[PDB]
C-alpha cells in the first residue's frame, strides 16, 4: 500500500524559520563560508513528501520466516517491567513538545495533577479502545547541512506528549532490553565509539579474507510495512508482559504504530500514514529489529560466508568470508534483490569494499593513530563538514540542542575534534563564563545535560586515556580535514593549534576542573607534554546506561 497519502493541506511551520547563517563575530572565526551553511525548513517539505510516498512491495519467504522463528526464540527469554507514571514522566525530555490538553513536558516532569490525570485517561484509552486510529502531527525537521557541488527537510511524526508518557509505561524496557537480548552482538547500540571500533577491527581480522559492505535502504520509515510493524509485535509479544502492557502494546500497535492520520501545526489534515512513524518510541527498536531481520534472511539467499552483522535501527553494515572479486559482487547484488523483495531497496548501490577504512557506516569509518607510545590506535571518524556547520550555527544561534557537544564526545579522538571544536568552544565557554553551564547534547537519540566540565572524565571513560595522545594520524584522515576546511573557510589547523594554546592557558589559570581540561584536552597544543595519568573522579561517574539502546525520536531523557 502507499506509505502516505496526503489530502493536499501543507505541512506547516509554528514560528518563523530562520535558514540562512547569521554573520556573527563568533561563528565567523570558525566558519567564513557562511553561505555555505543551511538550514533546512517547511519550505522544502513538498520535495520530501514525494521521494517518501511511494507503493510498497513486499515478498516474504522461507528464508525470512525462519529468521523470524529465531528471533521469536530469543524475545520468550526476556521479561519486561511496566513502568509508573513516575518513572516514565522522569524521561521526558524538559522541552519536549507541550501536549494539547492544557500541559507541558515541564509540567510532566513534576508530576502535575492535570498532567498526570490527562495521562492516566490516555492509558485507560489505550486499554479499552483498541481500534480508533491515535492522531500524530507531522512537521518538517530543521537540519544543518552544507552546500553541495540543498536536501530538503526530513518529515518527523510524532503523537501527542500524553501519548508518549503512555507509550514509555508499556514498552521503554521492552524497547531497551529486547534489541540485546535478541539480535546479540549485532546490535550496534550496545557500543561506545570504542567499543563499535574494537567489535569493527575484530571481526575484520577475523575473516581469513575479510570483505565489508554498508547498505543503504532509501527511505527506511516509509518502507516500513504493517506487516512488519506486526511481525514487530509479535515479537514483543514474546516477552512477560503485564496484562495492562500487553493490552498497550496491542493498542498502541493498530492505532498508532502501523499508520494513522497526520495532522499539520495549525490542526489541518495533511493525509494519512501507513509506514513508520519516525517520532514514536519504538522508532529505533522496530527499524533495529525490522532492518536486522530482513538483512539476515537476504544474507542467506545470497549465499555470503560467515557473515558477521552491525545494526543500528536502520543503518547496516556487513563483514563476511570473501569468496572472489566476482563471486562478492554477484552475491552482494543478489543480496540486494533480496532486500529489495523484502521492501527494502537500496538508496545507493551497495559496493563490496575490502579496506575496513573504505567503508562508512552509521556516518563514520576507522582510521588510525598512535598514542604516546607509538602503538596503533583504531579509532572513528567521519568528514567533518557537517558536524563543523552545526557548530557555527549552534554558535551563532542557541539551539535546543548542541551537537557539538555531542559530537567532541562521540569524537574526542578525532583531529578536528580536538583541535577545532575544543579550542573553539572552550574558547567561547571561557569568554561567557559559562564552563560550568550544563548543556543538552545528543547521544543515540537520548537527549543528555552536560557540564563541559566533565568532558575529561567522560572521554577518558567512553574512549581511554590515548583520546588526550593520539597523534600521528593517517595522511587520508589528514586531507580529508583540511581539505573540508579550506571548503567551509574554516582557519586552518596552525591556526588551531595557536588558539588552543591562548584557550589552554587559561584554563590552567583557573585550577580546578577547568585546569584539567586544559590539561587532558589540550595536552596536543603544547610540545613539552605532560604525562596523563588516570583521571580519579572519573570512574566515580555513573555511565551505566549510556550506551545501551538507540532512541531516536523516542522522546528520552534521562540525565
Amino acid at each position: 500500500s502507499m506509505s502516505y497519502t496526503w489530502t493536499g493541506a501543507l505541512i506547516t511551520p509554528c514560528a518563523a524559520e530562520e535558514s540562512k547563517l547569521p554573520i556573527n563575530p563568533l561563528s565567523n572565526s570558525l566558519l567564513r563560508h557562511h553561505n555555505m551553511v543551511y538550514a533546512t525548513t517547511s519550505r522544502s517539505a513538498s520535495l520530501r513528501q514525494k521521494k517518501v510516498t511511494f507503493d510498497r512491495l513486499q515478498v516474504l519467504d522461507d528464508h525470512y520466516r525462519d529468521v523470524l522463528k529465531e528471533m521469536k526464540a530469543k524475545a520468550s527469554t526476556v521479561k519486561a517491567k511496566l513502568l509508573s507514571i513516575e518513572e516514565a514522566c522522569k524521561l521526558t525530555p524538559p522541552h519536549s513538545a507541550k501536549s494539547k490538553f492544557g500541559y507541558g513536558a515541564k509540567d510532566v516532569r513534576n508530576l502535575s495533577s492535570r498532567a498526570v490525570n490527562h495521562i492516566r485517561s490516555v492509558w485507560e484509552d489505550l486499554l479499552e479502545d483498541t481500534e480508533t486510529p491515535i492522531d500524530t502531527t507531522i512537521m518538517a525537521k530543521s537540519e544543518v547541512f552544507c552546500v553541495q557541488p540543498r536536501k530538503p527537510a526530513r518529515l518527523i511524526v510524532f503523537p501527542d506528549l500524553g501519548v508518549r508518557v503512555c507509550e514509555k509505561m508499556a514498552l521503554y524496557d521492552v524497547v531497551s532490553t529486547l534489541p540485546q537480548a535478541v539480535m546479540g552482538s549485532s546490535y550496534g547500540f550496545q557500543y561506545s565509539p570504542k567499543q563499535r571500533v574494537e567489535f569493527l577491527v575484530n571481526t575484520w581480522k577475523s575473516k581469513k579474507c575479510p570483505m565489508g559492505f554498508s547498505y543503504d535502504t532509501r527511505c527506511f520509515d516509509s518502507t516500513v510495512t504493517e506487516s512488519d510493524i506486526r511481525v514487530e509485535e509479535s515479537i514483543y509479544q514474546c516477552c512477560d508482559l503485564a496484562p495492562e502492557a500487553r493490552q498497550a502494546i496491542r493498542s498502541l500497535t493498530e492505532r498508532l504504530y502501523i499508520g494513522g492520520p497526520l495532522t499539520n501545526s495549525k490542526g489541518q489534515n495533511c493525509g494519512y500514514r501507513r509506514c513508520r512513524a519516525s517520532g514514536v518510541l519504538t522508532t529505533s527498536c522496530g527499524n533495529t529489529l525490522t532492518c536486522y531481520l530482513k538483512a539476515t534472511a537476504a544474507c542467506r539467499a545470497a549465499k555470503l560466508q560467515d557473515c558477521t552483522m552491525l545494526v543500528n535501527g536502520d543503518d547496516l553494515v556487513v563483514i563476511c568470508e570473501s569468496a572472489g572479486t566476482q563471486e562478492d559482487a554477484a552475491a552482494l547484488r543478489a543480496f540486494t534483490e533480496a532486500m529489495t523483495r523484502y521492501s527494502a531497496p537500496p538508496g545507493d548501490p551497495p559496493q563490496p569494499e575490502y579496506d575496513l577504512e573504505l567503508i562508512t557506516s552509521c556516518s563514520s569509518n576507522v582510521s588510525v593513530a598512535h598514542d604516546a607510545s607509538g602503538k596503533r590506535v583504531y579509532y572513528l571518524t567521519r568528514d567533518p563538514t557537517t558536524p563543523l556547520a552545526r557548530a557555527a550555527w549552534e554558535t551563532a544561534r542557541h539551539t535546543p540542542i548542541n551537537s557539538w557537544l555531542g559530537n567532541i564526545i562521540m569524537y574526542a579522538p578525532t583531529l578536528w575534534a580536538r583541535m577545532i571544536l575544543m579550542t573553539h568552544f572552550f574558547s567561547i565557554l571561557l569568554a561567557q563564563e559559562q564552563l560550568e553551564k550544563a548543556l543538552d547534547c545528543q547521544i543515540y537519540g537520548a537527549c543528555y545535560s552536560i557540564e563541559p566540565l566533565d568532558l575529561p572524565q567522560i572521554i577518558e571513560r567512553l574512549h581511554g586515556l590515548s583520546a588526550f595522545t593520539l597523534h600521528s594520524y593517517s595522511p587520508g584522515e589528514i586531507n580529508r580535514v583540511a581539505s573540508c576546511l579550506r571548503k567551509l573557510g574554516v582557519p586552518p589547523l596552525r591556526t588551531w593549534r595557536h588558539r588552543a594554546r591562548s584557550v589552554r592557558a587559561k584554563l590552567l589559570s583557573q585550577g580546578g576542573r577547568a585546569a584539567t581540561c586544559g590539561r587532558y584536552l589540550f595536552n596536543w597544543a603544547v610540545r613539552t607534554k605532560l604525562k596523563l595519568t588516570p583521571i580519579p573522579a572519573a570512574s566515580q561517574l555513573d555511565l551505566s546506561g549510556w550506551f545501551v539502546a538507540g532512541y531516536s525520536g523516542g522522546d528520552i531523557y534521562h540525565s
